[PDB]
């Protein structure tokens, strides 16, 4: 369990991979998965979806049990529900839809919940459908979380992209 390999060491409690987070959650086992989710969990395109697929849609029944027992979520809330098949748990974290004019501001909130837990398997929270930068959401992610996470970013093109505005970034 929690056996990652072949990341990049941004900060010295921020790593980055290219890479699929559901192969990486079947490769490294690890005791907490997060997924970007909305507060309803339902779980569309996306990590959610992905995530979501991968457990045979286990995921989605579970989170309806969740949604009909407690609720929606809040914006920047989370909640920690089974992992499945792919981790012990599974982190839900709502970040803001920014496509939605939510406050950018509670992306932190957001990445606050990934301090209740000593190591993450994660993606960059509201940085696809919810519309923010990936550079931000990075940003705010290095800046925000304390234990370690280790970022799964699939697409190569956009892998690169971080790796070099975090290096600016970095530098000034
Ligand atoms: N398989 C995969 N592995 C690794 N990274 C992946 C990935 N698939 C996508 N990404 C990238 O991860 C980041 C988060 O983007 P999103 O997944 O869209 O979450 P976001 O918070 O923006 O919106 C939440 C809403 O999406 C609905 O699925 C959910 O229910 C809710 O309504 C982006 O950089 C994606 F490019």
């Amino acid at each position: 369990v929690n056996s990652f390999s072949g990341y990049l060491k941004l900060t010295d409690n921020v790593y980055i991979k290219n890479a699929d987070i559901v192969e990486e959650a079947k490769k490294v086992k690890p005791t907490v998965v997060v997924n970007a989710a909305n507060v309803y969990l339902k779980h569309g395109g996306g990590v959610a979806g992905a995530l979501n697929k991968a457990t045979n849609n286990a995921m989605q029944v579970e989170s309806d049990d969740y949604i009909a027992t407690n609720g929606p979520l809040k914006v920047g809330g989370s909640c920690v529900l089974s992992g499945h098949n792919l981790a012990k748990h599974c982190l839900h974290v709502v970040g803001p839809n920014v496509n939605k004019g939510e406050d950018i501001q509670l992306l932190k909130s957001a990445y606050e919940n990934f301090n209740q837990h000593e190591v993450l398997l994660a993606p960059l929270l509201s940085a696809g459908i919810f519309g923010a930068d990936p550079i931000h959401s990075l940003r705010v992610c290095v800046d925000t979380v304390r234990t370690n996470v280790y970022l799964a970013v699939f697409d190569k093109n956009l892998y690169d992209k971080l790796v070099s505005s975090f290096l600016e970034m970095k530098s000034e």
